[PDB]
């Protein structure tokens, strides 16, 4: 999918945990944001389109994918744990790592 | 270990993983198949040695490993819980994350 | 941070994890190793700034920061298991994958 659409799913997904009753519904979700996650990784941001492919801006913009794929593995570590408001609380906080990016590239 | 080899493993351990008896031997197959995974990360594919290292296609088909990394991983997690034989059926899943780097780069 | 601050902080939370008294220690200190793994991979280390961005040396040093971090994670496992000094072993074991890096590029 292209990176638009990978968004999309990272912010719909992001409202399904939060309104979410059980903690199947958060792990279904966090699996697709890390999909869509290493899906968006595979893309050229408009911003970026100017600069080199391996630039170091690139390289990061790529690595931020990473992290953010690892944060939503920490909270699916809650998750499955049964520790579903922890996770909830964890899949929230993932704001910063998506706004860390978007200040630099969106 | 070059590209070839690093894709017999996976096959290999793919069929270990089908003839397992325990998940002692589940856990060990998907942490040669995670470790092949990544090695391959560091290779240019026959098919791509024409493209620009940072090309989109090269960013595919690294990208391709780390979709297949984070999927052994779901199913290690299947093994360390004890669940087998959802484990075993997850490894077999694999294959269609193996078969569409194929159709794409093999 | 750059990358030499990320090698300190990985240098410093392994002795860490060696002092370390409960599970919860060796836990925040491999999310710490991780992050600093993560963010290390950013970099281009003085011995091939004047490799291609993409050149297999860099796509090679660019992966061993995951391979080090799925090893982090195998540890971080132990740990949540409790199994808090085969979390420690695992930690020092780490340092293969340390040193076969620098071997190579420091
Ligand atoms: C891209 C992201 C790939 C993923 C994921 C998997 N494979 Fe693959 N494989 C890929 C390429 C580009 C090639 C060509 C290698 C060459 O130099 O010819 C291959 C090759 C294989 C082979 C045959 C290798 C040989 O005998 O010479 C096998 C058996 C194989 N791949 C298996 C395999 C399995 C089981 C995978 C998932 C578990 C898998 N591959 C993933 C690219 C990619
Ligand atoms: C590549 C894939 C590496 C891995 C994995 C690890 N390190 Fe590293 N390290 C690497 C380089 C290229 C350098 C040179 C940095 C420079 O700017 O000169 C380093 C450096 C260090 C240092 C010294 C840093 C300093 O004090 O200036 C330390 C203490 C260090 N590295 C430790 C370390 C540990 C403990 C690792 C595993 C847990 C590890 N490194 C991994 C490349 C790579
Ligand atoms: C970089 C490493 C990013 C991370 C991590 C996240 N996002 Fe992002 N996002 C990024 C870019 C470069 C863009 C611009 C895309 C474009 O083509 O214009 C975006 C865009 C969005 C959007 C808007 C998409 C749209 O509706 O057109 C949303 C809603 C969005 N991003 C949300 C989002 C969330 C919830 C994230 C993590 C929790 C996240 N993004 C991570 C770059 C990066
Ligand atoms: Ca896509
Ligand atoms: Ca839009
Ligand atoms: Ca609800
Ligand atoms: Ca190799
Ligand atoms: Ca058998
Ligand atoms: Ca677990
Ligand atoms: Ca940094
Ligand atoms: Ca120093
Ligand atoms: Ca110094
Ligand atoms: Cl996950
Ligand atoms: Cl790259
Ligand atoms: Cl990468
Ligand atoms: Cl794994
Ligand atoms: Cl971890
Ligand atoms: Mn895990």
């Amino acid at each position: 999918a292209d990176l638009e659409d990978n968004m999309e799913t990272l912010n719909d997904n992001l409202k399904v945990i939060e309104k979410a009753d059980n903690a199947a519904q958060v792990k279904d979700a966090l699996k697709k944001m890390r999909k869509a996650a290493l899906d968006a990784k595979k893309a050229t941001p408009p911003k970026l389109e100017d600069k080199s492919p391996a630039s170091p801006e690139m390289i990061d913009f790529r690595v931020g994918f990473d992290e953010l794929a690892w944060e939503i593995h920490d909270a699916a570590h809650l998750a499955e744990k049964g520790k579903v408001k922890e996770a909830q609380a964890a899949a929230e906080q993932l704001k910063t790592t998506c706004n860390a990016c978007h200040q630099k590239y969106r």
